[PDB]
C-alpha cells in the first residue's frame, strides 16, 4: 500500500475550480523527477489541523489504500506549505454539474448505470468499513461518460444537512446506513438531473419535516418502482433501510431494460408505461 510524498515545487497550481468546507481544490500539474511527463492533477489543500503526523499519515495510507472501479484512489500528498492530497484530474468534473449541463442528452441507461456504480462504490468502502459521511452528486465524479468514481470518502478522519440521516443530525451517528440514506438523495439528484433537496426550504426545519414523515418528492422521469427504492433509504430506522450490496443488485436488475424503469420524454413522442 503505497503513498507517494511529493515534492512542494513537482507540484504547479494553474487555477481554482471550487473551494468548499474543507479546503480548495485547484486544476494542476505534476512533474515528477527529469523532465519528462506532466500530469493534469487535481489539489486539495486543507486550510485550518491536520498536521504532518504519523496520526495523519496513517490515514492518509489507509486511503492511499483504497481502490475501486468507481472511487478515487488519492494518487499522492505534499506537506511543504501545509497538506495537500493529490488526485487524477477528472476533466469531466464532477456528476452534478454534469447531469445539468447535459440534461438533455443522459438517456436512462446512464443513469440507472451510474446507480450501480456508486452503489459498487460504497459496497467497497463499507467491506472495508470506512464510512463516507458526505455523499452527494458533487462528490461523485465523472471518469467518462459511463464511468463515475466517488471521491472525498472520509475526509472527515482528517478533518451538509440536506444529504444527513436524521440520526446524524441529533446524535451524530455516523454509520454505513446513514451513508445509505446518503446516496439515496444523491440518485434522486440524478433523477431530476441535478436538483436541488429541500428547495426554498431553510435548514433547521428539515428535521422536523422529516420526523413528520414528509421525504423529497418523486423525480420527473421516475417509475414508481425506483421511487420505492429510494423512499427505502430514507427509512427512519437504519437497520430497516437497503445495504449497499441490495441497492446495486436491483439499480443492475433494472439497467437490462432501462426505460422499464424511467421514463424520458423528448424525441416527438410520448413514451406510454403499464402494467
Amino acid at each position: 500500500a503505497q503513498l507517494r510524498i511529493l515534492k512542494e515545487t513537482e507540484l504547479k497550481r494553474v487555477k481554482v475550480l471550487g473551494s468548499g468546507a474543507f479546503g480548495t481544490v485547484y486544476k494542476g500539474i505534476w512533474v515528477p523527477e527529469g523532465e519528462t511527463v506532466k500530469i493534469p492533477v487535481a489539489i486539495k489543500i486543507l486550510n485550518e489541523g491536520p498536521k504532518a503526523n504519523v496520526e495523519f499519515m496513517d490515514e492518509a495510507l489507509i486511503m492511499a489504500s483504497m481502490d475501486h472501479p468507481h472511487l478515487v484512489r488519492l494518487l499522492g500528498v505534499c506537506l511543504s506549505p501545509t497538506i495537500q492530497l493529490v488526485t487524477q484530474l477528472m476533466p469531466h468534473g464532477c456528476l452534478l454539474e454534469y447531469v445539468h449541463e447535459h440534461k438533455d442528452n443522459i438517456g436512462s441507461q446512464l443513469l440507472l448505470n451510474w446507480c450501480v456504480q456508486i452503489a459498487k462504490g460504497m459496497m467497497y468502502l463499507e467491506e472495508r468499513r470506512l464510512v463516507h459521511r458526505d455523499l452527494a452528486a458533487r462528490n461523485v465524479l465523472v471518469k467518462s461518460p459511463n464511468h463515475v468514481k466517488i471521491t472525498d470518502f472520509g475526509l472527515a478522519r482528517l478533518l451538509p444537512i440536506k444529504w444527513m440521516a436524521l440520526e446524524c443530525i441529533h446524535y451524530r451517528k455516523f454509520t454505513h446506513q446513514s451513508d445509505v440514506w446518503s446516496y439515496g438523495v444523491t440518485i434522486w439528484e440524478l433523477m431530476t438531473f441535478g436538483g436541488k433537496p429541500y428547495d426554498g426550504i431553510p435548514t433547521r426545519e428539515i428535521p422536523d419535516l422529516l420526523e413528520k414523515g414528509e421525504r423529497l418528492p418523486q423525480p420527473p422521469i421516475c417509475t414508481i418502482d425506483v421511487y420505492m427504492v429510494m423512499v427505502k433509504c430514507w427509512m427512519i430506522d437504519a437497520d430497516s433501510r437497503p445495504k449497499f450490496k441490495e441497492l446495486a443488485a436491483e439499480f443492475s436488475r433494472m439497467a437490462r431494460d432501462p426505460q422499464r424503469y424511467l421514463v424520458i420524454q423528448g424525441d416527438d413522442r410520448m413514451k406510454l408505461p403499464s402494467p
